[PDB]
């Protein structure tokens, strides 16, 4: 056991070596959690690069991040001018959230984490409670801590039941750290960790869990002027401007969500591609030129 | 894993001797529940702060922590005239079950420990009941306790068939130790061990476990008088504005919970704070 | 192991003197789980008007000790007094009355989790009578648990020694069918009747004054249906009451000292 | 409870090495999809087996099979024009669904990784992520990769609350690991790894999971060409009599699926040896009639 | 625990071996179903005790059984001419529709394999796809493998959107590794594995298992010769009384199907019988 | 094989049971039937084995009718009559926890009864036999060289909506009519053997008292009008 362990220490620390750059003591249990540290170099989507939504950048950066990232600006006001305990960004399917769970990664410096669901939930009986008091001591030994579950109505959600006198624990052993009595220091600054979360069903989240993450911003499918964004964000890398009309094409698209738009700008942006690859395919061998021409996909 | 273990017991003894001077030995087994032992001065809370709960803050203070705390004045019952073994505290969530909790740690004066859920659970077989075990012996060495499992409805609830039952073992130890044919002491004193609940549904905590606390409180969500207090209560360390009217956002609450209340006027203490961004403007 | 010993060698005599043998060292750890009788402060008397399953016990149970059938259960629910019938047993029982606290029986070691099963009768067989009272019974007799628990039904029935089994399980009907049938007695343990709560408001009521509330009849009209724990925890509030009173009053002025009276 | 792990280590090398000698070093749930990679020259059809999809088979080959390989091809807008992350073929039961990812398993070149529904639900707690995110990255280590879920509306469904919880995080970790916080790289390339899906029912799939996987090709069932190609492509087995109307067996039939025009050519060409049995002769013949029916 | 699948691996080896010669290596939970392999010699009925549906007993020995086993005389084809992969024959409750698998299990060499729907459900999750699976691993071991699922329309059955989710995952799995990625072979052989179906009434099924069971024999009543046939053949060994016949009672016998003549025959079989006892 | 051991509660055993042939009520016919072609075959076969592969007692004997004790009666009587341990089906049992725990419960049933000697299984109150276990009840009752020695009893007031291919597979089914002029006679006498009957009118307006209740009223008037004389003698 000790020799796949030692390998997983290495690696744990190589990766927090990486990250804490501009040494801790970790027991066996949130070792393993220091190889979710995601670095903040390693995800290529900024706030400049997600249109649409626009405000809720504003409330979730000037509420969350400024909080928690320099702390000292929110010192004249007291207890009350802290982060918020956690966030969460629910709403339709396939719209920004994800991709403003990486932004929020990007540049807000808060040694972001991402949780991976599979991690929390262990084999071993009493070590699915272990990790998730692991992911709330590496949070604090290296805070301010963002922390980051994707789809957050499995792992936590409404009980309803003892499904398993496992998933009951994990869903209120996260609980007891999150909001209990020690998730205040003696001064009263809360550890300044926020857990964010992405899902697209709010109403099964454990609504006693709905008290723990107060910032609840509803992401909704990009309008008009979202759209007309997303186009001109989704379409950045394309010679696409001998007679380009995308005024048709963002009103067109009414109906269809954020996500699909970027599966029509690709059906759109490699058909004339398809068109120079099926020309070439006369004769010759593929040593592809510069020279398609984006006009009008379908 | 004795060299770990040592490191777990030399932590244990600072902890105990941090929380005792505000000496003793242990078995080298039961260390790593000594391990939560939540400091008095740790804890920013008190009984002081927490508007809203009235006869819940008094009937805590002249019930259960203070026929524990200084016994002598109540030592001309028998068995009577003690401390309720066992305390409930439910709830719905966000309204101050675990503050009120906290603020016990911090006012109490019995040896205060958090018994977390992930210090029950063990991997190792016949080393989790030897742990709910350790805390019960703990509880006894020095005795005046109030050990506290916060949201007990995993680590307890109603006992069903199959689901683990090394994870029913330990609700058995509970069961056993608590009350058992060892509950009180020789000399008829029930050894001075108060635990301390917190849940927010009470339908299936147990049936053979509230017997085992007779004691439940319940907390419900602020009303009118509860929230004008905690809005007043809340606003201690952001400034008041001027001609800030309070009543309107007190009474404009309705039913809100005692959180959500404390996050939007949180809200009304960072609006008026962002908006003064102009100090990298100039 | 050695203080281990040690301690077992003391509280096994402190237990039988009221002498003792050198045993195995897997065996001598559950040797420091003797109560001495005098320990026990409650007694027989301190029972309700019960007088009818302890009498079953007086009868049958320390009367053969002095066949005796091996194995007796408690099977009242919660609020009636199992735990309490079993510390009054061990109080008149005269024999060793032995308790397993299964955290005892469990152990993180493959070998080890029979050498204390095994244990356990052998000592029973080194010193008589004896007494295997074990609270919570349907707790451990649901490779490890199954192991325990098939060593643990044969070695079961082990003069046949002079061994008793009580078992005061707060369930039934999902308890250990395969061994539950084996054992000969089992004695439910109802609510309190009339007499029943009479008793129980008499005896509960014992320091506090005759005249700290309205009167000691009346709480006898809607307790019937609380148990014996309900109606000690309210009788300890209505004690709590007049003292709460006392001091509220008290807190006027005045060091806070006890006094003589409500 | 360690020889199991032993057996499926080594076996897992090996079948590594097939793919590998065709043209690396994994966890204990690495080993389980280890043991799991189809070799492409194992599968016996390819692309040219399946008739009447010449406007499936062309959309399956020019947008989501050959933007993945050799993508230096498509690197001009890179970031955009990249395979796309998960495909599902649906339409009506008996007609490619399967054949198409079977050909796809042999004529793609990528490493082809069925998942084997029974694999992803282990009867212990937390496997069942386990093996989703060791396929997840298994295909990241085998990169290209290709996951191909037949019928995925049974591993994969709408969430349901009220059902199994343990049961709603494998359908809730593809939410995470497939368009997760790490589906893409330090630069943009989305780990090259498709998803195929073939279910018989679609709409009952997801609310979700129809937008990750952004290539639904609906496979309808064989018109008058379709059938007249899948019997070309069927009938090559056995020599053909000297007159019989093929076109009329497809011409009549007008209502059957892929799987029904093969199950009748097998019913027919049987006639002939069954009548040599019925001649009562022991040893082989080579010759046969496969008049109509 | 262990010394249960030690006793488990005992049994299959054991059945292997008495299987085998008239042995590989299995898994935990092939083991499982290793106990379900019959043996020929246990079933005590062949073709010949089957009557009235002759003609469905012909089809099934010429395009299923001789498709089956030694298909080298069927090798001239390449890859039409192999055994069909499923077969399915329904019919009333009353009719030969069981007893046409014990005929198959018993004069055909194939390996037969009953898998019960209680060697199916589990308890664990994903405990009953793994036994789908390791049912077709056997099966592929040992392949003759003539499977069988007797009332096939409740093991399987119309997939809803409120199904059952242990019960929604075992249909789709089976029926993806019957017709799947791995259901052929290298060669292109279709890797020969039949499975019988024997339902009550096909409209429930599937839309989709339908189509992986494509020789759908009816059994309809015993017709009236058909009748006689099972009546002259039930009681051959029987008591052999006066001149009077069944085949009279034949066509008295209009309804009663042929499930039923086996007790009307054996309740009018007590006549000398009763008398016996009148001592 | 846990669950043929779980079900081996209810196999009671084929001595000390509460039968004595003659305490069942005035039926006469249906019991004839009975003792002559299911429970006589049952023992001892060499002397019924004069044809062979037919001769074997038909597992299905259905008891349709209103409500009552005289099937259960006639169940509890007749495994004594052969020697047969009754196991009955506990229908209770059927009640679902797991997934597939009532499935093989109901494998484990036919197990034991295979194991088993030729006693037979009993259903009270038939109304379930429309999942895996309603499939597999009739898969494992006849399925895939001896017959088996085994016969299933019928006892169920619901008719002709019970699952006909069931009804298939109940060769004898036979009606149990509980309320009867005659056998109430002979019940009554059954109860007025130990009954003090001294003071009470001759067993004539008995068999018009109790017309309508099939065999209930019978079973409560035991005691009925047996204290009623009684109570004086008593409390004095
Ligand atoms: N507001 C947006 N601006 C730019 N791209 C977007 C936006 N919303 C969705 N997308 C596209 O959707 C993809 C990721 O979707 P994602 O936001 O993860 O879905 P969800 O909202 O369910 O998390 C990205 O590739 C991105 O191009
Ligand atoms: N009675 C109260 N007065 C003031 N604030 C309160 C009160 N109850 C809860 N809160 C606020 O709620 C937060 C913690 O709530 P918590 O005690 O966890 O709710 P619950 O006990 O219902 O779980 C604290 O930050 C505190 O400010
Ligand atoms: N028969 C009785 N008469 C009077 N009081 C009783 C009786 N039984 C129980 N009690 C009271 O109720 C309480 C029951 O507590 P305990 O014995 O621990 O319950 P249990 O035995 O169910 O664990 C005791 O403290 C005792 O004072
Ligand atoms: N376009 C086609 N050309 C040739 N054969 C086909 C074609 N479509 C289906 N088939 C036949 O269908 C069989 C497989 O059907 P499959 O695609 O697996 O059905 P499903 O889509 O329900 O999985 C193969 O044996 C193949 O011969
Ligand atoms: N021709 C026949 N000869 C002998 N037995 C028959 C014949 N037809 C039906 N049976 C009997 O009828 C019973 C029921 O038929 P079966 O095929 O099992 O239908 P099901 O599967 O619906 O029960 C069988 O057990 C069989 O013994
Ligand atoms: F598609 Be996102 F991850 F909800
Ligand atoms: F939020 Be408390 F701990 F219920
Ligand atoms: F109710 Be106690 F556990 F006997
Ligand atoms: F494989 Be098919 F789509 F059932
Ligand atoms: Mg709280
Ligand atoms: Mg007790
Ligand atoms: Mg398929």
């Amino acid at each position: 056991e000790k020799n796949e362990r030692t390998r997983i220490k290495a690696q744990e620390n190589l990766r927090r070596i990486r990250r804490k750059q501009i040494d801790l003591v970790l027991n066996e249990y949130e070792n393993q959690v220091a190889l979710e540290v995601v670095a903040p170099e390693d995800i290529p989507v900024g706030f400049n690069d997600i249109g649409g939504l626009d405000d809720i950048i504003e409330e979730l950066k000037e509420t969350i991040i400024y909080p928690l990232t320099m702390p000292h600006l929110y010192k004249h006001g007291g207890a009350l001018l802290a982060a918020p305990s956690g966030v969460l960004l629910y709403g339709p399917p396939g719209c920004g959230k994800t991709m403003l769970a990486k932004a929020v990664a990007h540049e807000s410096g808060a040694s972001f984490i991402n949780l991976h669901i599979s991690t929390l939930t262990e084999k071993w009986y009493g070590d699915s409670n272990k990790i998730v008091r692991a992911v709330f001591s590496l949070a604090k030994k290296l805070q301010p801590s963002i922390i980051f579950i994707d789809e957050i109505d499995a792992v936590l959600g409404t009980r309803r039941s003892g499904e398993h006198e496992a998933s009951g624990m994990v869903k209120a052993e996260f609980m007891t750290l999150w909001d209990g009595l020690t998730s205040t220091n003696a001064s009263g600054v809360p550890n300044r960790i926020v857990v964010l979360g992405a899902t697209n069903r709010i109403n099964d989240i454990d609504e006693a869990i709905l008290r723990r993450m107060p910032k609840q911003f509803p992401v909704p499918l990009p309008g008009l002027e979202q759209r007309r964004r997303i186009l001109e964000l989704v379409l950045r890398g394309t010679k696409r401007d001998p007679d380009f009309d995308l005024d048709y094409i963002a009103r067109v698209t009414a109906g269809m969500s954020g996500s699909d738009i970027k599966e029509t700008c690709r059906d759109a942006a490699m058909a004339p591609m398809r068109e120079y690859i099926r020309q070439h395919r006369a004769s010759g061998k593929p040593l592809s030129e510069i020279n398609p021409d984006d006009v009008r996909g379908i």
